[PDB]
């Protein structure tokens, strides 16, 4: 039998130019995994070393030295093979419900880096290791074009304005298909003399007035690069509507939640818009009631920081009726097993979950394999530029080649146009 | 004895939503090596070709459906039972297969993603880094970065003439103390934009390109970056320029927007008496070669002044510009000339000549990290790999912080700036 006979935890710089950390764990036989530990700019404690001579206090060391020196003793002699076991192990070691003390960057790289080390050991793909035999849907994507809100200094209210190429035959075509949107809207921002840099996704956060005319432009671009919008391609938004929430006056940019359930009730009405994230804010729990109500049985509802990949916040939000998608970012929670966890409890409810990057990411590529492995059918992962967002595109359609005839393609949006 | 066995190749997309390969090359005891490739140039008499589909339903014309089929169909033969060793062979038999001077039938895209994948297959085999497989025993010189920060000329919108303003940590005492004195003053940087109302969106290589009105407002910015994030210029912290002077240069009139070849050698002169400049690239355009002469006379034994343009990692380009005394350093960019060998090549017949080289990363990147090793791989001391952020630059320098960390005692942080204090 294969145990964990060594962790290896380095400090390296996310795509951001911030500080992240890799880890390699090892086993009794020499197999090894490596992962690298993604950031967000209220949920699992990312633990920073705070010394202000170095990276502005935004260094790991503390918690690559919790690795080596905490996790690495808690966990030598184990099977490989235990993904439960090592993640209760590494949860009970720090002892606290948001792992605040040995870091939940530390316990999700050793998370991660052991499934990726069983998976070597039995040279078995990682989405078939973690999913089983049945691991087979490539996901749908929801791709980053444009953004606003705190993402931008443009008119924009709504962070980010996605496209999913719904009718793609394959993941493959998909990317290709936001790929040509994209370059068409690259070329279009271009003519209009409007600004072509990147965001942290990859998109664009060209000065434009108002949701509606980032909408219009993203109809402009898919249809410049010949696909048929609703039919082809459709929208999906992250309002982040967080961000714009007054808590004292309890409005969205002077409106009452009623009227903004309105507002994305005619949006949705006049663009073919099948997917809204946090449209409403993270506790505001009789607007998300009305969305839900209003807009449940036509649209996709996303909770992102609603439900922060956490089974407790999911459980309290199902019971009373909120949204019908759920967002997965691993290392909001800090585990594999509790990231599962999470996914079961949401799936066998109805609702549809969406593996999701941070706004700093890394060149690991594990969300990718993740959204394979659960079957989830969705993934967001940015926009077509950068790699730390291209390649997770290309680790899926790796997966899919790999799969042969046994990879299908599936949204699982229920309200898909 | 372990021999290739299979070759594989996928369309993958480049950091700038551009398709280009990944290449596997399988040996016959199961071991592997992968690698992709950057991006390049199409067309011209410049480089090593890579081959586009340019089927206009696809991506644009930029698909590379036909190089891997390449590699599939046409060196998969030609490369099969050979020993997964011998470099130099599998190099010389892909450059016959193709037959041309600038790989151009098959595709430099489709010949360098072999010879990469090659080398990674055996490296493995052997279970040893790639760097000391390429280089020996005595690979272990981390090389001094130059990072790029603010873009210029046909890389922007502004009033830039110059195309790149860098930063060389040069006080560093290893590598990874470089990458946090490049990631500093890259966040202190994107503050003062934030601050001053300027864009913060990146261009290609992970850099900022502000609307400033001039190459000295750029380089004072940079000035003001340094010092804010703590460090002092031309001690800790050096400038360099990437002019890419044949962007500006008429050719029936001879003139740098309006300057002859010897005023614009005057800009740079002055440049470097007012800025802790020690390096200078593509200062005059590539064809220019009075304009080049004058350049290395005035400045030839004060500062760094690379051939990008002027060399395109092209040995016959290298021997001809050194017995003319031009230039004093190249850049190499292992895609221009298409196989691992002669880049290895390049580099050397460039080294014994007393030039510094310089491994350089391309617009379009991907998540392979190999120039890293390769600059670890032939000690070159430089290295030019991109900005603070994004990731097809920034896993370089990851790549660059674990070879280090993986050597221990034995790594050597070392810039080869012949003008190096
Ligand atoms: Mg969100
Ligand atoms: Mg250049």
């Amino acid at each position: 039998d294969v145990v964990i006979s060594d962790i290896e935890a380095r400090e390296i710089l996310d795509s951001r130019g911030y500080p992240t950390l890799c880890v390699k764990v090892i086993t009794n036989t020499g197999t090894f995994g490596e992962a690298c530990v993604p950031s967000g700019a209220k949920e699992a404690l990312e633990l920073r070393d705070k010394d202000p001579k170095r990276y502005q206090g935004k260094g790991v060391l503390q918690a690559i030295s919790n690795v080596e020196k905490v996790l690495v003793p808690a966990l030598q002699g184990f099977s490989v093979f235990d993904q439960i076991t090592a993640d209760a192990i590494m949860i009970d070691a720090d002892g606290t419900p948001n792992k605040e003390k040995l870091g939940a960057n530390a316990i999700l790289g050793v998370s991660l880096a052991l499934a990726k080390a069983a998976a070597n050991t039995l040279q078995r793909p990682l989405y078939r290791y973690l999913g089983g035999s049945f691991s087979h849907v490539l996901p749908c994507p929801m791709m980053n074009l444009i953004n606003g809100g705190m993402h931008a200094t443009n008119g924009l209210q709504f962070q980010e304005f996605m496209i999913r190429p719904i009718s793609a035959p394959s993941l493959k075509e998909a990317v290709r298909m936001g790929a040509e949107v994209f370059n068409a809207l690259k070329k279009i921002l271009q003519n209009r003399q409007l600004a072509t840099g990147v965001g942290d996704e990859g998109g664009f956060a060209p000065n434009l007035a108002s949701n509606a005319e980032a909408l219009d432009l993203l109809l402009t671009a898919i249809e410049t690069a010949g696909f048929t919008p609703r039919e082809d391609i459709s929208l999906a938004l992250d309002c982040a509507a967080s961000s714009f929430y007054n808590t004292q006056d309890k409005t969205y940019d002077g409106k009452s939640y009623a009227d903004q359930v309105g507002i994305l009730a005619e949006l949705c009405e006049h663009y073919p818009i099948d997917s809204i994230e946090d449209g409403l804010a993270e506790e505001d729990f009789e607007g998300w009631k009305l969305l839900s109500e209003t807009l449940g049985d036509r649209v996709q509802l996303v909770g992102d920081d609603l439900f922060v990949t956490n089974s407790a916040l999911i459980a309290e939000g199902i019971a009373q009726g909120l949204a019908n998608a759920v967002l997965i970012k691993p290392n909001q929670i800090g585990t594999l097993t509790e990231t599962a966890e999470a996914i079961r409890l949401a799936t066998i409810q109805g609702y549809a979950t969406i593996l999701s990057h941070r706004s700093g990411e890394t060149e690991d590529t594990t969300i990718a394999d993740l959204a394979v492995a659960f079957n989830t059918g969705q993934i967001k992962t940015g926009s077509l530029s950068r790699s730390e967002r291209i390649a997770k595109y290309n680790r899926l359609m790796a997966i899919e080649e790999e799969m042969g005839p046994e990879a299908l393609f599936q949204d699982s949006n229920p309200f898909s146009k």
